[PDB]
């Protein structure tokens, strides 16, 4: 209202919610395990176009390449995957054979390969200790520490106060813990609190799955893993 919920995008098909300008979200759909999930990432414009993080899957991907030209018309040149989980690197074949520069941090991209998961070509530097930060383009890359997953990172933009948080961040609709499996819930609320204290400012808060808010949306995380936790 006006972003597009689960509802409201058919299975394949991906749509763009710009959040300010040269500043967008993609939404792409999924079926897995036994429930229609939605997902988030990010467009930011580079001068070009950066993108942050898969559609989701290889089919996802090309329809979410073929909606930016559709809509935006913006060549797609690098691109960033949060964490090593199929959500997030599902699609980098797509993407590598369009002609993107896809990045990941050494340890998504080493726990992708263990996974088999597709594997990001380029390695990211100076993300390798919790608090670490650098700059790739429009955005700041952040490591908070574990959470969802060991090396899952949040992508801030500072022009538009945005905060992506991936995975990591849960949108006020989900009560409980989504897949944990490869997650580590001693280490979760350190590590929003991170996030928390380095982006105090952010405006608009992005999270992996479903509907956007503000820093509300952190401590609303905390509270559902510290309740899955017990
Ligand atoms: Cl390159
Ligand atoms: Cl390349
Ligand atoms: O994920
Ligand atoms: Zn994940
Ligand atoms: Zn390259
Ligand atoms: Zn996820």
């Amino acid at each position: 209202g006006e972003y597009p919920t689960v509802s409201e995008i058919p299975v394949g098909e991906v749509r763009l919610y710009q959040i300010a300008d040269g500043v967008w979200s993609h939404i792409a759909t999924q079926s897995f395990d036994g429930a229609v999930y939605p997902s988030n990432g990010l467009i930011v414009r580079d001068g070009e176009l950066l993108l942050i993080d898969t559609a989701w899957g290889a089919k996802n991907t090309a329809a979410l390449l073929a909606e930016i030209e559709k809509q935006i018309g913006l060549p797609v040149t690098r691109a960033v995957s949060t964490h090593f989980h199929d959500d997030r690197v599902g699609g980098v074949d797509v993407l590598r054979a369009a002609g993107v520069a896809t990045y990941a941090s050494p340890s998504t991209r080493r726990l992708a390969e263990v996974e088999g998961n597709e594997i990001p070509t380029h390695s990211l530097e100076g993300l390798s200790s919790s608090g670490d930060a650098v700059r790739f383009g429009p955005v700041e890359l952040f490591y908070p520490g574990a959470a969802h997953s060991t090396d899952n990172l949040v992508v801030y933009v500072p022009s538009a106060s945005v905060l992506y948080g991936g995975c990591a961040i849960y949108e006020l609709s989900r009560t409980s813990a989504g897949n944990v499996a490869d997650a580590d819930l001693a280490e979760w609320p350190t590590s929003i609190e991170r996030i928390q204290q380095h982006y105090p400012e952010a405006q608009f808060v992005i999270p992996g799955h479903g509907l956007p808010g503000g820093l509300d949306l952190l401590k609303h995380t905390t509270n559902v893993v510290k309740a899955h936790t017990n």
